[PDB]
């Protein structure tokens, strides 16, 4: 699957609870943790169309109470082969 | 073509939508994807002019309410030669 | 153990105190401090699921008024394989 | 020439037009793009006295309303041979 | 000595004379002087317990007026060995 | 000489008309730029004790309007051996 899932944060920790609320959600593969700068975060995901979108869900309502909390949330199910190149595919 | 598109973010997250939107909506490249400092991220994409202005007002109006959002939606349909020596060629 | 300790702080003085506490209150090793951008910094340990637990909340109460302060406190008794990806082994 | 042009902006999309406008408007060579932290950008030319003068005004005028604007615009017409040790002779 | 002390600052100019005042007040020795992100600056010092309680107010009293001022002033006598990994031994 | 200057500022432009000012108003010699995160800068310069005050001074007076302005000017007219150890030597 090659839809893809963000949950951006404020701090490393909400970032962390997030990434686990996604892969214990459904099937999908962690690809990025990037430090954005500033103090923003954020962290994707790769699956089926399905998959990423109970994982985002989930990571979105696990991660609101941590630290300093949540961004953003955002599927896009499939990115242009353009965008591929600014998207990582390993950790 | 070398006309140049370009959009500002708060996060990365609204940056990566934005860079869906600008390649789906016409012919362009992405050349690049900028880690400003701050918090900012750029995206920058190249081709014709009318493709370039297509892209941009697209990217402009799919990220702006994802995340914190758009800081900036602009063209320059021909740089200076000078320009180039700061403009990535690949992301 | 594989329980997973992390606290987050404004600065890098609150941070070590965290660690410092931590690592005296159970059997836990540190595992990572990372400098996250715009200021946060975030300590991670491991051990079994009661360590972490006795460590993460005297290294809250430890911080809390070191600096500027306390910014989350946050276990995770079992993470899935997926996120062991973005996890340090050692710091 | 010798002479120092220097613009700062918030963020990078600002600061990439009032590059454009510097060396549209006057015989100017763009050695510097620096990501100075916490958001700032400064492009820096060199060239003749008269030449740095038009080039400067250009680019204050052209990048105030893109993005989030201007931080300054600074004109040194002979900097001491020191300073040449921080200024940087190719982007 | 194994104690170590620690003075967190905004800005680089008021840890350097942190760091000058503690170094003057008592036999200590500067490991580290760390750019944590976003503005704070961090000096460590180590020595015996008496020097290092001496020179730790006297650099907190030295930098408070300088610049944009001091964070956190901070000891602790004996680390856990646990904690020696994350603290640097040479500047 | 080996009495130190230094000058802090928001962004990168007062920085460098801060070091203009300092390098023309005595003999001293510019040892360090440093980019301190979040939007800091800081120019350092070493030279005899009256040098370095009327050096100082200037570039204080110089930079103040500049950009975000000045942060902080401070000297230090002998430091301990131990700062050398975090001191640049050239810039």
């Amino acid at each position: 699957g090659i839809a893809l899932g963000m949950i951006e944060t404020r701090g490393l920790v909400p970032a962390i609870e997030a990434a686990d609320a996604m892969t214990k959600a459904a099937e999908v593969r962690l690809v990025g943790r990037q430090f954005v700068g500033g103090g923003y975060v954020t962290v994707l995901v790769r699956g089926e169309t399905g998959a990423v979108n109970a994982a985002v869900r989930a990571g979105a309502d696990a991660c609101e109470r941590v630290g300093d909390g949540l961004v953003a949330a955002h599927i896009i199910a499939r990115v242009h082969s353009e965008v591929e190149n600014i998207l990582p595919k390993a950790p």
